[PDB]
């Protein structure tokens, strides 16, 4: 059959897959016990792709840091990225808002790929773009990337805040010129976060959630690893990362977000859980005989990675990382 | 179909700055005009297929953003006119292979042949074309120390291409990035030690052999028709006498192939020769350069003591030997 977009008359519905912060290419705990997260990460990504196809989404939104390396991504990481970008494009048109990009190679690539394809669009400026979704829906994207060049010469703080607000105001005005659906995409830290939300840094863009153009149908955000429903009007969501990158993301819930829009009804969304490996931190004053019993017992059938935190040395520690392949950090 | 119109251009060398050690000249503006003229002629003649060989980028390992932008820009312009097939030259940056594969898979208007693996493509009017690619082999220095089996390796690849060229529908096109043996006279790369291939070892069954890496136009042979289209600008004074441009190949099933040379009309180069630089020499040099719309080289034999800062007063003069 055909492989192009459908064109349904008077269609006022839009199914959206939104995921972010893949951190392709990451290796965790390099200073204690390096663990390549690739296999786990690819599993999570596969599950997201499968849910996208199953739910037959109309549009796929990618925000946040899809790569882990800010300047020097490995070939494997790049290959994995382009591979999954391609897998998603087969499902539905993809819109990519890159995060903190350092190397200039991305901008040329993004522009060229956008110019030759109708199933992927890279938004790398504050300029709104109109895109066509899987079933012919017209969608206006209001992009808000990490400011470049001006962010280096951002001083003073006062004028930088006014620059940001001005960009948001312009985005608001252009959102009023929407044909059908309008979606905001941003890569920054919402003011007043409380969790993780911790790291950073980095040089971060802080933006009040009330400044996000209220007249958009959805506000797709990235940069933070934890899933957060920022607000409901307009619906604003950080999907979070797909794996637990470090132990500050122990209590986090990881995955993507499925969003459905109807022009008469309020927006609804379901979480798509990636079910990544769990993390656990064990706390002790000293690693005594009781603590050894506790540590060995817990790690025994624990399916994820474990960190042990203690206060004081009290003799030669047994080779715990030797007998426990699960243990990745004793500080 | 049973016909096939081809635009074959090569060796753009985007990003090149000529005569760096002497008087550096950014060839971008000139090169773009030449590129613009080639694109216009591909639109006029309404070609079915565009073949790109040779070194489209001048820098081997570290191309500038401006050069990359210009490359992608012109690839895009080519794609609007006809499906594009790119055989990369001596690639060095591993990102190129992934980029090329990705772009090839997401677009039916461009194909990057990164390996020796044959690829079937469709021209502007449905013409099924089998591409037999022969790129600069990576790890070429790994088996180069032997020389013996290195030749045997290259021959094996050519044999496979020959065998694979046999099972083809409609048209079959060879694309290679190497130096044909016996080529005397530019001969300007590396050099260095490139890959040397005997022209008779080019699969005789193909309908056309698109070659790159050579700056000067060369009709290597007629059966099969083998052509280096050459560069679009005169890179250095060795190419002073060259006519620069691309090649319009018109293939017809049954009838013998034909081709026309598409002049790009880049800036002229001139070398002035003197026995020595005397007061009479300076006058003629200044007068010629003032009226010459291109770049000038001056070579002289005898030491003429001290001569005025010609390259400081003559913007046209780019090299003195
Ligand atoms: N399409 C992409 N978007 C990004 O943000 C990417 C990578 C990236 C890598 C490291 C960072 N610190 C931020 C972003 S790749
Ligand atoms: N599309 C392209 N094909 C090439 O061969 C390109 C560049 C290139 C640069 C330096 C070389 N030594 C060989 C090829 S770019
Ligand atoms: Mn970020
Ligand atoms: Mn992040
Ligand atoms: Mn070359
Ligand atoms: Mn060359």
């Amino acid at each position: 059959i055909h492989h192009h977009h459908h064109h349904v008359i008077n269609l006022k519905e839009l199914k959206i897959l939104h995921t972010s912060d893949w951190h392709l290419g990451v290796t965790s705990w390099t200073s204690s016990r390096p663990v390549d997260r690739r296999e786990e990460l690819k599993k999570a990504l596969d599950k997201v792709v499968e849910e996208a196809e199953k739910r037959e989404v109309d549009l796929i939104l990618l925000t946040g840091d899809l790569l882990h390396s800010r300047n020097n991504p490995s070939v494997v990481a790049l290959h994995d990225l382009l591979d999954y970008l391609k897998r998603m494009m087969r499902t539905a048109p993809v819109v990519v808002l890159p995060g903190n990009h350092d190397w200039k190679g991305l901008k040329l690539f993004g522009n060229f790929v956008t110019s030759i394809s109708s199933d992927i669009t890279f938004v790398m400026s504050f300029e709104p773009v109109d895109v066509e979704a899987k079933r012919g829906q017209k969608v206006r994207i209001l992009p808000f990337p990490y400011p470049d060049e001006s962010e280096a010469l951002r001083k003073n703080e006062g004028d930088f805040r006014f620059f940001l607000e001005s960009r948001l105001n312009k985005l608001y005005e252009e959102a009023l010129k929407k044909e059908d659906f309008a979606i905001f995409m941003g890569h920054f830290t919402v003011e007043g976060l409380a969790g993780y939300a911790g790291i950073e840094q980095g040089r971060e863009i802080i933006i009040n959630r009330a400044l996000i153009p209220s007249v958009v149908d959805y506000a797709a955000l990235g940069h933070i690893h934890s899933f957060r429903e920022i607000q409901k009007q307009p619906l604003t969501i950080y999907p979070g990362s797909l794996i637990r990158i470090d132990f500050g993301e122990e209590a986090d819930e990881k995955g993507a977000v499925f969003v459905e829009l109807k022009r008469g009804e309020p927006p609804r969304y379901e979480r798509i859980d990636a079910s990544p490996l769990p993390l656990k931190t064990l706390y002790y004053k000293k690693i005594d005989t009781s603590a050894l019993k506790s540590i060995r017992d817990f790690c025994r059938n624990f399916p994820g990675y474990v960190r042990v935190v203690y206060e004081e040395d009290s003799g030669i520690l047994p080779d715990l990382m030797g007998e426990i392949d699960n243990l990745v950090k004793i500080e």
